[PDB]
DNA sequence: ATAACTTCGTATAATGTGCTATACGAAGTTAT
DNA sequence: ATAACTTCGTATAGCATACATTATACGAAGTTAT
DNA sequence: ATAACTTCGTATAATGTGCTATACGAAGTTAT
DNA sequence: ATAACTTCGTATAGCATACATTATACGAAGTTAT
């Protein structure tokens, strides 16, 4: 509470700042430009954050048709700067703790919804299947492999991108089979190992056939393919998750076409499109909550949750016993 | 300080909100009510004194009040100070000691809180052999509004916030309805309330002869006048005095006029399929895991409430 | 925290006595006058009670022998006497809460064991059945319906005194019922009817026959039986919990005779000891743990479960599979 | 102030039983170490300085040790200011955000905190079907323990205070075992712990070639000597050192000595049948609710963290 | 008129975070 | 004199009301398109 | 001897109240 | 020139490490009845 302690405090934010993932120092650094340039503006000091301003500022996130959640994480940071560097959190003020509570109330009040990916099922990994499958185009090739190890297996972006070569061993009748690392978490796991089919394990190939990835393989399984129809292995480097989101955004388009309605937010197939439909899938299948809230890792129902609700099956008690 | 005080209440009324719209209209019915005793008896209303707070309940249970009711009044004067940033009446033992007492009184001769008549299955399949066959407008929005209520055990408030744009559908037809806020819970998750094929062909019904359909942003029941026609309203939601007076007039129709006791609960009322579809579903063996996601409930407790009637597992092995 | 203070809130405390029940009272009372005797003799104050002393107290308590439970209203009471005073809880001392916490670990480790009433079933009531069945003696028939209200229906002591002719209207076969009102909280229930068997009630009747119960129906069911084996009536008078505790322990002693093994606690059946057998034995033949811990009223299994434990029904998973 | 910290310290000295024997079995091993460093660098190591105790974890990060085994230093240290009611060192900054760093990198290097080797129904099966016929008191015990150890899945120590007064039957024949205290809780309620018919039988026969029933406040296991002798005992159990090496001893019989890595969890050892039988139960169709039940757990993440290893739902739903 | 509300006041019942990743539209970077 | 209780007191086992809201119950009193 | 521990130190994994009633042995109270 | 990315930044959805203990792992070093 003093400018010497403050200064402390921060010394000890950078000498450490290893305790934080780099999209946590993102998102900070973010909301600090964000929150800096308002009080600029609006004629406040920014640091430390006084009570009232953070509130107008809170409102101002609101009044710009800002998300409930992005708020959140807007005097979440706010709390996050002051706690580590010896000042009260503006979250600790009665003004600041009601706007919020209000705040939340209105927007639900009005239409606030969460979103979440549009699901990608087999009753689309077959359409796109049929559509891409006698192509002669490498990166048709390849964006087929992937639409396969990503709602056969529902391995996430950051992790798909990850697998190498050697990774994929073989099996039953002459079936695929792969190790991954997905958790970083200490008292998880170390990882698992998944399996590919008749279909997806057959396409998988093919990208190999032509990505040239029985080269070196030290190599990852997914390589950027250019314009020619060429593609570029290498072990030093991962295709971004922007271009792995971009094969599911690219596909729906070509089956769907441009982009639509209201200029944003999940209209078109993500990254997380095959899991939200596999699971589905799994899920009217009659497949035990143990494979849907498990072929993903999720240690948390409330997820799968929200992604089988709309299902027939998810639909309740009452619904049985009015039914008989 | 009376600075930092006048703050405080200036700080809680800037941000109204926060708080259910009845959580203010009984903090100024209190108030109103307080300060009308106090005035009476030349009391300062605030800040309030334990010893005039505890005359104040003793009061309130003379003039034959429910423990809740006075529950009520001390939790809206603790709201208040606390709020406020000074002591709780209820900090001091006259006034704990008081509502203790009194509760302690009552209940140790009798008094209990009542629930409201239950509105079963049996119920609901009576009301609806005989109002399907209407062609009324009202008789169809009735039956549709008893239909989500013992389907969904939604709550009145919730079921009157039902935008037509909140209404969905699994591959299979039946309807679904996603509900944002409830007394437990203000999310952006909300959850889904699906309804049954029947309870959907009354909801569809409804839709259809009202037109609420003619705007997504248009609340789902609605006024329906003299005449028949319907007044749908993307502003104004039919009031809960109007849905509670469904459950009441759907009981008259099948039971007649109710008693001249002036007792409460002597009809069906807003509450009445929400303890009548919990108990349906624990007579069916269905799951207290699954009959709490029923209701929407986090806890147990109102869960086991609502059932306790249903029994002889005893002459049954005393006979064998 | 000044003599005035206090004595503002003892006050308080008299003024609203009956925020308490008279039993709550009775174990206040109990408490201050052995911690003041203690504190005599020990050479100590005891009001306000001071962290060092309470803590030699609850170790006197333990060398005594007493239970953990025991030590725990001692601690209890007193804190609630400072609580209600304006004073400083003994509890909120650290010594007091190390000290209770050591000697809760110290007995456990050493045998303590809660115990519990010794369970009346069926196998019992058959007996004592066919013991005094066929005798003429007044007390002696009153015994047997108890022992009958009292299996069959699970009902508390303090409930079965309670009991008034009108109460017992009849049923299916000429079977016997009753309204009884046991529960004593607000959100609750205001009470039951319960029913009894071409046992249980062929057996209230004869007392019925006898008692001249049949006479005011504002009148008691359970009356006392003198010497003489003439019964009196009474719609103003209860029959003591302590005698029908009473008919518990003398029908034990008729079939096993004499008190027992080492001197003392549940060596013979008590009041609860019906309750406690037909559970089992509604446990025994498979009785969902509805009317279990239903027939009883009980709002909370961890009771019924540990009556129902030894029970091989109630086994458990590994010997489940074990087994198959 | 230096007085007062010397008393709440001595306060906790006094009742010392208040904490598990192993809690101050590692608040002295830790400040054996921490001050040891301490004098390396010539640091006063009470109270502790958040920068000395910063440079003093990443000396136990460089030494190569677990992050549970440098978050257990952090956690006595914290434990010895805290009760001395002085700040923690986690209290600061440097010290919070060091011990998230190195968790971090330590991590994000792959280190993950080990689970004992499972001890499964085949494993019992197997260990059983060849001990089943041995006459050594020795191999009788063992069994019985293994036994038990699966059957019940109590905690190596919990096993060592099984005392033969604490053993019951159920009117069927199998045996109960009463465990007052555990890890998780110290009440004199307590568990009953039932044993299969089977693994009654097992330690029907060690109760009786052991003696052990001579005097009901008798530990049920105990020494056996070279000679085959049971060595009784009431005042004194058999040693956790022990119990664990009769799970490591069995596996060297069915699968030889272990390797040379230095590495731990290489043969079975005293948390391997409380692993190995959750899981079988999990593979069972067991319900949670009754798995933890098993444990004695309170909560259900140990339960979930040693099962996630079965699948294939996915060739599955695309062959067909 | 009047059905069918609304409104509104007092009475009374009912309930139980904070770090890290992805989403995308942009803007920038290579190699065709 | 005792059997058959009652009341006592201390020992222990069995429960289940207090927070801080946010909602319903129900009608009287006012409203508006018919 | 030596099997089979014990002990003991450092390493590292695993877990999650407070009011009111009953129990009894006693002591006291009536009516046989 | 662009296709096919990469890196950016802000918007939002998806998770899951920090307390305060109390326990196990495992062997070396010491012990004791054989």
């Amino acid at each position: 509470a003093t400018s010497d302690e403050v200064r402390k405090n921060l010394m000890d934010m950078f000498r450490d700042r290893q305790a934080f993932s780099e999209h946590t120092w993102k998102m900070l650094l973010s909301v600090c430009r964000s929150w800096a340039a308002w009080c600029k503006l609006n004629n406040r000091k920014w640091f430390p954050a006084e009570p009232e301003d953070v509130r107008d500022y809170l409102l101002y996130l609101q009044a710009r048709g800002l998300a409930v959640k992005t708020i959140q994480q807007h005097l979440g940071q706010l709390n996050m700067l002051h706690r580590r560097s010896g000042l009260p959190r503006p979250s600790d003020s009665n003004a600041v703790s009601l706007v919020m509570r209000r705040i939340r109330k209105e927007n639900v009040d009005a239409g606030e919804r969460a979103k979440q990916a549009l699901a990608f099922e087999r009753t689309d990994f077959d359409q796109v299947r049929s559509l891409m499958e006698n192509s002669d185009r490498c990166q048709d090739i390849r964006n087929l492999a992937f639409l396969g190890i990503a709602y056969n297996t529902l391995l996430r972006l950051a992790e798909i991108a990850r697998i190498r070569v050697k990774d994929i061993s073989r099996t039953d009748g002459g079936r695929m089979l792969i190790h991954i690392g997905r958790t970083k978490t200490l008292v998880s796991t170390a990882g698992v190992e998944k399996a590919l089919s008749l279909g997806v394990t057959k396409l998988v190939e093919r990208w190999i056939s032509v990505s040239g990835v029985a080269d070196d393989p030290n190599n990852y399984l997914f390589c950027r393919v250019r314009k020619n129809g060429v593609a570029a292995p290498s072990a030093t480097s991962q295709l971004s998750n922007s271009a792995l989101g971009g094969i599911f955004g690219a596909t729906h388009r070509l089956i769907y076409g441009a982009k639509d309605d209201s200029g944003q937010r999940y209209l078109a197939w993500s990254g997380h499109s095959a899991r939200v439909g596999a699971a589905r899938d799994m899920a009217r299948a009659g497949v035990s909550i143990p494979e849907i809230m498990q072929a993903g890792g999720w240690t948390n129902v409330n997820i799968v949750m929200n992604y089988i609700r709309n299902l027939d099956s998810e639909t309740g008690a009452m619904v049985r016993l009015l039914e008989d």
